[PDB]
């Protein structure tokens, strides 16, 4: 049994990458450890997917032991899944296309030094174990938080400098791109913001070099997988006889006229084909239609079409604010953007342990049926309001608020924090401004790319970049991002907070308009 | 974004239904309100079933926000799927024959008002959203819960009002029907009770009244559904060599016998048909037979024949009753009706929460395996016995009954009730008096009408209407009624509880003899 | 209602089986009682086999109720399913070969006499309940509980007891053997141990007897099941082709040059008999290459050849031992025996109860994907540590050790066992002495018998007897033994505990030298 170490200094402290001893029967296993922070990373790739399949199984798993800090207790818990979150986000789009074997990462923390926070030490195992796999994987990825004091950028701040900290982010990406980034700012500006996600992007190449270095020592044989072929010919021949007419077809305004006449076109399409050749397999036919209709609404709006709704890249929907909604609550609002909605309250009684937040996301709010997601959105439209709260002195009374999303077709994540401050509001809470949030979305082509505000439900497959901001006028109080797409730089960032800006201020002087 | 308000005075408070601004993607949505208790209720119908199907899917969710009460808390609670089924219950029925497309009613509370219970409320909006749907439904209904105060009938009386009524009951029934009833009662007479019944559902015709103009100037148009056809030939040609040959072989006593007889018609009937056609999915002719065969027993019952096992329509099974069976527990008891038995339990030490019934349905008691619906007959056992314990000033001991089912084909429930009386008086618990539960069954055709005692776990399809009724010598403790016919008047309901009230002095009769 | 009650006396106590006045409707069921610790043991058999099916699903389900010690509460426990395993494993291999109907056991205790514990009565009354039956069942089974006192043997010690007793076993058996045995011992010796097993079993025999009269008197007709027609004619042209090859293959030494030419064996194998006759579906062909193959091994082992991975009989793997490997607990080691490795962990604060024994297992510790078995082994390796343990007085902080299988193909938890002790070390808890765990094997044809030391994951089909036993240099601590063969004597199992032992010092040898 021989063990191979890998170490480095990350900035104030030092990393150890161990490897070989451990789990030799996952794909491949590593133990990250960090100033005595230590997370056990695992994974494992089944060598063969399913037939077909049509979904790639990844599935992420953060667990903490209470031993690691040498206490006994007397799941998972809702923090342990955010984190599980926060490393399958940035991993999850570097797998190939078409790749569909289960994936599982374990990562379970076994020891903790209360100032080092395990979750980057865990992204960075999972960076670690998953390029030592071989799986088909377009990584390493880093993962670093960054922090803002005395108006200067911080790496990887730890829990009592987080105190004298007026931003909590954290990035992760690979070497030549920011992946996903997820953030909590006292009001901080977009370009305030900006610096710290190039900067946590710089400082964490560190880490993506020496993980290089250990996969050139210890690294397994890449997996010999290949993509699995596209039948090139047939979705070739689906777009032969619906392409042009479905570019037509949505150029009509009726909307529901249009539908009529895209699936006059899908019916039509589908039952000349099943003429020709036949037993194709009706169901693979129209999965190929969805794609090319999917491709013409990408190549109107890079051309400067309206968006499938009608409006132009920089239009919100329809507002509507209504306060004190609900008889006994000490406070409720009912906020609505479009057709995404969101019934929020707050309750006062004898920051945050001190603020709650709980989010409710029912099945009827898509018009549909199933149990009784809304977890992470919680956890964002939180971040969103933090920055709102009253110093506690200033306001004795823990403050607990619910959003209820009753309407989904947008972002009901972001929709809950405008419902969420108007609601305090309407309770008398001493919430130093009214805060909004926006959803948006990117879409890139060669260096063509449009800008999207208010994304709807369904335009989420432009969302090569979907990102989230909430804030007041005077600031940033929360900032999520995710991308999948290659290219797009800081500069093209810096445009999309800014219309993003313009958003979030329309939406608030609607909202202070609402509460006179 | 615009609301459609209704207001009506139902009796000392002021309902409101408000729709058409939330959820506006679930089928339909009503906002029901009474005096400060708003509870929002939704409702989503798929609009294809499956195919075939075979089976209603029909779930109703009703859950209690505690925000409502303007309180932080620091599931579903059983509570919560008790009103989830005071809701189901009465819908129902209500869809029509051959209705297989899912459906989910989702109750929610959201402002409460400790003097009028969502319960009703919750119930109203269920059958306002309902109704506004268009969703293939034979309503709307209405609810009313009746106390008794000052010998007077009360309408929907407030929790201290209840403090001083000796009746606790909740009926909710169409224009034309009462379709269900839930009570507990201190030992009132069947008359009183019926009058309860009769008040309330002439009491809450106001509601249906106004959800019916609410379903005129906002409702949705009616789904263009269709019953989906029956193969009336295929079910005329089973029949034609099943249905006479059936009719006699339930004339034999024999009972082992005659199912031999029967397995042989169903065997050899349908052997002729596979060599007539083929391909003719055997199950579904066997699943034919099962029904020409429920119908020589509901012709055989109406025309005066004895049942299934060779009781008359007023016949209880045989009983027998044992005292002080378990060693070490307070008090035990094991009280057996003909096939449904009930091992009880009373466990004493430092009225209701002074006073817990909890109920056990282990898969064993109907000769079937499973996981180890005990719920809902645990809290109708329970009002069987409430009327019954001691003032807790006359006995200062909280007391917990456990219940068994041991053997099921009958009523488990009403059996527990019998068993938890002895159980008591075993362990010395100062009751009243004792208490006893009988369950009936109610077959109808046009004015021809049979009651049946102590119905068999399959004479559930004879149960046009099916009711419990639990109580002592001196009056019902607890009423449970579940009509899914039309007609059946009130005078029908007197003689049904007459029989009913004979059936439960005989097994007092009985009881009483057991502990001396 | 008649019941059919048999009285006996089993040494200081009196046991009743009251039959057939409980739920009747159970395949058979029985209410045993022992000096007023009663519990009601049911049972149902399925009477038909889903199609071919492939695997027996046996379920044995254990519940306490809290009323049956005349307590009000204020699942199932963990300790409720131990007890569940404690019935299922005597009795599982008692069911014929082929028989593949579900069946159920429910054991749930209804009175309970501090003194005497619920366990063996339950596992008493599933043997009844079992032979009562009919089902395919070659019981009876008996159920004794040893301790030692005063250097004698002491047959079903009560609980006060077992406080002046150096031993705690429990033994099972039918008349002419020991199915399974599971024992918590203060370091005895090997031949305590196995006079505690033999006196336990011959003990018991009165109660096999009088189950067997009870069967004359009130047993069901057995079952006319028959164990459905095997295939002795493809799985012999299989063999015709396959046999010889495979057991030549079996003695190439490179293991992955072994395999190939397995895998080689194995394809030309199917596709030579595709060819002959076609449609033979693959699976059941490849199903039928496992067994031959499965029992090329079994022929290797008994004729004095190597195990599959090269080893004698007597061999460990390879050990690794090391120590204080997590930087902030309070005691760390990582304890690995060839392929299956354990991370282990304590950690002090503030005997049993004052002592916490937790395990994981997670998927990749099998290179497998998976949820996040771990019950009944923690238990095991608890009580193989409980020996060692500082009498509280001399060590006054509760101690907790967690154990993370990181690796397994062997016996993780007697791997546990040896972290532990380790782990307890280097926490610096004063334990008596080091411990070990080792897991063995016993394959028998006949006469010719061999002992298995460290079994591997994939020879478990060779364990007609496997068992595990742990303790110190000093003596026994932990002895757990499963037997599905008949045959195997008191003898035998002398020298099987003894290679046993010198394992277990093989261990300790190299782990107290890890520890200087």
């Amino acid at each position: 049994l021989n063990p191979i170490v890998r170490k480095f200094q990350y900035g104030q402290h030092t990393v150890t990458l161990e490897t070989g001893m451990m789990a030799r029967q996952a794909t491949a296993a590593v133990m990250v450890s960090m100033d005595d922070t230590a997370v056990f990373v695992t994974v494992v790739g089944q060598k063969k997917a399913k037939p077909g399949q049509d979904f790639f199984p990844l599935t992420v798993n953060y667990q903490e032991r209470t031993y690691a800090a040498g206490r006994i207790p007397g799941r998972p818990s809702e923090g342990e899944t955010l984190i599980a979150r926060l490393i399958d986000r940035p991993i999850r789009p570097l797998f190939p296309e078409g790749f569909v074997n289960e994936v599982q990462v374990i990562a379970t923390v076994v020891s903790v030094n209360p100032q080092v926070n395990p979750d980057i030490v865990a992204m960075i195992g999972a960076s670690a174990a998953l390029s030592l796999s071989g799986i088909p994987f377009n990584g390493p990825i880093g993962a670093a938080r960054v922090g803002y004091i005395n108006d200067q950028y911080v790496l990887n701040p730890t829990q009592d400098e987080l105190k004298e900290s007026k931003l909590d982010l954290v990035v992760a990406g690979t070497e030549a791109a920011v992946l996903m980034v997820e953030s909590e700012a006292q009001l901080l500006s977009e370009d305030q913001m900006l610096g710290a996600v190039v900067f946590g992007h710089e400082q964490q190449q560190v880490v993506i070099q020496n993980i290089n270095e250990l996969v050139k020592e210890a690294g397994k044989p890449r997996w010999d997988w290949q993509p699995e072929p596209v039948n090139e010919a047939l979705n070739a021949r689906v777009a032969a006889l619906a392409e042009a007419r479905l570019s037509d077809a949505y150029r009509i305004t009726d909307k529901q006229e249009r539908y009529a006449q895209v699936d006059v076109i899908k019916s039509e399409t589908i039952a000349t084909l099943l003429a020709e050749d036949e037993t194709l397999d009706e169901n693979e036919l129209g999965e190929i239609l969805h794609a090319i209709e999917k491709n013409v609404v990408r190549s109107r709006v890079l051309a400067g079409e309206p968006r499938i709704d009608g409006r132009e890249k920089d239009m919100i929907r329809g507002l509507d604010v209504r306060t004190g909604v609900l008889p006994r609550t000490h406070g409720s609002a009912l906020f609505t953007r479009g057709e995404t909605q969101a019934l929020v309250t707050a309750t006062l009684g004898t920051r945050t342990d001190t603020f709650l937040f709980h989010y409710n996301f029912p099945p009827y709010s898509v018009g549909e049926t199933g149990m009784v997601r809304e977890i992470g959105h919680g956890r964002l439209a939180k971040r969103g309001v933090l920055a709102v709260m009253p110093d506690m002195d200033k306001f004795p009374y823990t403050v607990r608020v619910v959003s209820e999303i009753t309407e989904s077709n947008g972002s009901s994540s972001m929709a809950s924090v405008c419902g969420a401050s108007l609601a305090l509001m309407d309770a008398g809470v001493p919430i130093k401004a009214a805060v909004a949030g926006i959803a948006m979305g990117l879409v890139k082509e060669g260096d063509n790319y449009v800008v999207l505000s208010d994304i709807l439900g369904d335009e989420d497959h432009l969302g090569d970049m979907d990102f989230k901001v909430a804030g007041s006028r005077d600031g940033i109080s929360a900032l999520q991002m995710d991308i999948k797409i290659e290219g797009i730089t800081k500069e093209i960032m810096q445009v999309a907070l800014n219309q993003a800006k313009g958003a979030r201020l329309h939406i608030l002087g609607v909202m202070e308009q609402a509460i006179n």
